[PDB]
């Protein structure tokens, strides 16, 4: 059986995200941005980490592969609003959608992929990658769904030596998160479960 901490993580990781494209920067202030989405909804997004501090000016276009911090709401003027965290990248696309090299090992034994699509964006926020990764892990492999599957790590080995990783037991550290990366420069992605 799982501990209460685990459940909370499962919920977080099995509740999809909010993909938006070509949204407009309305306001950018320390810690957050007000961005007008294509469907006319307004997204209020927070960036807790001082390392990843969005610098687009009021007027620029940006993409969003983010998550909701709490239930979305309606304003007095009838506008729908979303409260999200991280996930704001520039608009540059890739000449051709590429598959990100993902490898998974459930308790040592390798396990072939499934919900693994390709991407079209030049850059992606690490949080985004984290939840994509974790999402497949949970949905497909059984992460957080059983006592014997409550931990591990995902490691992103870059083309230029640099590395990225997170503990599959703690909620991604949004507060210390590093800037977005160019997925075509990713060398490999590894994931392990215990």
């Amino acid at each position: 059986s799982t501990n209460d901490n685990i459940k909370d993580l499962l919920d977080w990781y099995s509740s999809g995200s909010d993909t938006f494209t070509n949204s407009e920067v309305l306001d950018n202030s320390l810690g957050s941005m007000r961005i007008k989405n294509t469907d006319g909804s307004i997204s209020l997004i927070i960036f807790p980490s001082p390392y990843y501090s969005p610098a687009f000016t009021k007027g620029e276009k940006v993409d969003l592969n983010t998550k909701r911090t709490k239930k979305s709401q309606h304003t007095s003027e009838g506008t729908y609003i979303h409260f999200q965290i991280s996930g704001v990248t520039n608009t540059e696309k890739l000449p051709t959608p590429i598959e990100l090299p993902l490898k998974v090992k459930v308790h040592g034994k390798d396990s072939p992929l499934k919900y693994w699509p390709k991407f079209d964006k030049k850059q992606l926020a690490i949080s985004t990658l984290d939840f994509e990764i974790r999402h497949q892990l949970t949905k497909i492999h059984g992460l957080y769904r059983s006592s014997d599957k409550t931990g591990g790590y995902w490691k992103i080995t870059m083309n230029d030596g640099s590395t990225y990783q997170s503990d599959l037991s703690k909620k991604f550290e949004y507060n210390t998160e590093k800037p977005p990366i160019n997925i075509d420069e990713i060398k490999t992605i590894e994931a392990e479960i215990n």
